C-alpha cells in the first residue's frame, strides 16, 4: 500500500507546524450554496500532506484544512453512518464521561450548533485575517462563523513550548505506507490507526471515508500563575544526585508531573537533571520505554502526563491501537510578572488541542478516560499511580510518586487545565470533499 499524499488533508499526517493557527467554527445556512462554494474553495485552498512535505518555497502563505461535525454532515444531507461511537452525538454529550466540569463549557460548544471547522495555519495574524476574509468572500451567507479561536507559538526561546513552559509536539506515531524518517523509540503503526478505511482501522466506514480522520478538538484554559505557585510551594527538596534550590525543585516537580523537563528531555533518560541538548535531539528524545522503571518511581512517576497518555512498556509490549497524531497550539498572551507574583490568572491563555485518530474511543478518549482519569492505571504496579496531574479529571486529584526520594507521598493537585469546550470532527479526504460532501 502507498498512501495518496496529495489526497490526505495535511494536518492529519504531517502537521501544519505554523506559528499561528486559527480555528474558524461555522454553521451551514444553506446547503446548496455551501456545496458550490466548497467546490470553488477546495482546489485553491485545501492543503494536502504532499504540499506540507514540499519545499518551503513551493508552499502557500497559509494552509487550510476542513472538518465537519455530525450536525454539519446532517445539514449537508451527508447521511451515511461513519462508524464511530462518539462522533454522532458530539463532544458535549461525551463531556461528563471525559470528567469535565460542565459549568465551564461555553457557547457555541455546549450542544451541536457547530457544523464544521476551517483550520488555517500561517505565519502572521494578518495572514490569518486575509484567509478568514477569503472564506467569508467565497462562502458568503451560506455560512455563519459562530466562533473563531486563534493561537500562536510562544515568543523567543519559548517557541514550541506550551504556556506552563514545556516543549510540546515531540512524540508522534509514525504510520506505514509512506516514505518517512523513523526516530529511535518512535511507534510504528499501520496507517488505519490514524486514517479511516486503512489497514488497522476496525470501524465500519463508508467507502468515501477512506483517508479521512477524526479530530478531537479541545479548548483548554491554563492557570499558569497557579501552576507556578504550586510547583514553588511543593518544590522537591532533593533527588538522588543531590540537593535542589527552590527554583530547581519547582522545575523538577513540573518535570515529574509531565514526564519531561521543560526542555523536552524525557525524565526516563534524564531522571535527576535537565539535559536541554537531549530535549532538542529527535534521535534520542523519544528513545525510552519505561522498561528500566516499570516497578519503581525514581526515574519517572507512574502517573506522569506522557506515561499516562503513551504507556509504552507499561502495557507489556508495543501496542498500535491507542496512538494518535497531535497538532496543538498555545493561545493567549504571555503570563505577566504581576500575574506570576500574585499567583493568580488575570488573562485568558491556554492550549488549542487537536488529536487525530481513526477511532475516537481508542485515541484521545482512551488516553483521557481509561488512562489519565484512572487512578489504577498503569495496571499491576506496586502502588496506586493516581490521577494524571495535568489533565486527569477524577476527584480527588491525588497522584503518588512525584517525589523520587519519598514515593509513597501523595499530592492533591489543583486542576490547572480547564476545558472550555470542544468538538468531534471528521476530516474527509480532499477528493471526498468535492465528490461526496459537495455532491
Ligand atoms: C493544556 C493541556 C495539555 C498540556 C499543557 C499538555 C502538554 C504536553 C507536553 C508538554 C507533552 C510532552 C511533549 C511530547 O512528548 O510530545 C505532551 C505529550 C503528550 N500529550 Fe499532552 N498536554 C495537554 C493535554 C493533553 C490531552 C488532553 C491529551 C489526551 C487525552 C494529551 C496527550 C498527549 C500525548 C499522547 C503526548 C505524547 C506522549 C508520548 O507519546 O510519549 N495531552 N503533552
Ligand atoms: C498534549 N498535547
Amino acid at each position: 500500500t502507498i498512501l495518496p499524499l496529495n489526497n490526505i488533508q495535511g494536518d492529519i499526517l504531517v502537521g501544519m507546524k505554523k506559528q499561528k493557527e486559527r480555528f474558524v467554527f461555522f454553521q451551514v445556512n444553506d446547503a446548496t450554496s455551501f456545496k458550490t462554494a466548497l467546490k470553488t474553495y477546495v482546489p485553491e485552498r485545501i492543503t494536502s500532506a504532499a504540499i506540507l512535505i514540499s519545499d518551503p518555497s513551493q508552499q502557500p502563505l497559509a494552509f487550510v484544512n476542513l472538518g465537519f461535525s455530525n450536525t454539519g454532515l446532517q445539514a449537508l444531507g451527508i447521511t451515511d453512518d461513519l462508524g464511530d461511537a462518539q462522533f454522532p452525538d458530539g463532544q458535549f454529550a461525551d463531556a461528563a464521561n471525559l470528567g469535565d466540569d460542565l459549568s465551564q463549557w461555553v457557547a457555541p460548544f455546549t450542544g451541536t450548533t457547530i457544523h464544521g471547522v476551517f483550520l488555517i495555519g500561517s505565519d502572521q495574524d494578518d495572514f490569518l485575517d486575509q484567509f478568514t476574509d477569503d472564506i467569508s468572500s467565497t462562502f458568503g451567507s451560506s455560512i455563519t462563523q459562530v466562533q473563531a479561536l486563534s493561537g500562536s507559538a510562544r515568543p523567543g526561546d519559548q517557541a514550541g513550548h506550551e504556556h506552563f513552559g514545556f516543549l510540546n509536539g515531540i512524540s508522534q506515531p509514525s504510520v506505514t505506507g509512506w516514505e518517512t524518517t523513523v526516530f529511535p523509540g518512535q511507534a510504528v503503526v499501520p496507517p488505519g490507526i490514524i486514517l479511516t478505511g486503512r489497514d488497522g482501522d476496525t470501524g465500519t466506514r463508508p467507502s468515501w471515508a477512506l483517508d479521512g480522520s477524526f479530530m478531537a478538538f479541545r479548548h483548554f484554559q491554563q492557570k499558569v500563575p497557579e501552576f507556578n505557585a504550586y510547583t514553588l510551594a511543593n518544590a522537591i527538596p532533593a533527588n538522588s544526585a543531590g540537593n535542589l534550590t527552590q527554583q530547581e525543585g519547582a522545575e523538577f516537580l513540573g518535570a515529574r508531573m509531565f514526564g519531561r523537563w521543560k526542555s523536552g528531555a524525557p525524565i526516563d533518560l534524564a531522571p535527576t537533571a535537565d539535559d536541554p541538548a537531549l530535549g532538542a535531539d529527535p534521535q534520542r528524545n523519544n528513545n525510552f520505554d519505561y522498561s528500566d522503571t516499570l516497578t519503581d518511581e525514581t526515574r519517572c512517576p507512574f502517573g506522569a502526563h506522557v506515561r499516562k497518555t503513551n504507556p509504552r512498556q507499561d502495557l507489556g509490549g508495543p501496542v498500535d491501537t491507542f496512538h494518535a497524531m497531535r497538532s496543538s497550539i498555545p493561545y493567549g498572551p504571555e503570563t505577566s510578572d504581576a500575574e506570576l507574583a500574585s499567583g493568580v490568572t488575570a488573562q485568558d491563555r491556554g492550549l488549542l488541542f487537536v488529536e487525530y485518530q481513526s477511532i475516537i474511543g481508542n485515541g484521545f478518549r482512551f488516553q483521557q478516560i481509561n488512562w489519565a482519569n484512572n487512578a489504577n492505571f498503569p495496571f499491576s504496579k506496586p502502588i496506586t499511580p493516581g490521577i494524571e496531574p495535568i489533565i486527569g479529571q477524577t476527584t480527588p486529584r491525588t497522584v503518588g510518586g512525584l517525589d523520587p526520594l519519598n514515593q509513597n507521598e501523595t499530592f492533591t493537585v489543583p486542576l490547572f487545565v480547564i476545558p472550555k469546550g470542544g468538538e468531534y470532527f471528521f476530516l474527509p479526504s480532499i477528493s471526498a470533499l468535492t465528490a461526496t460532501i459537495a455532491a
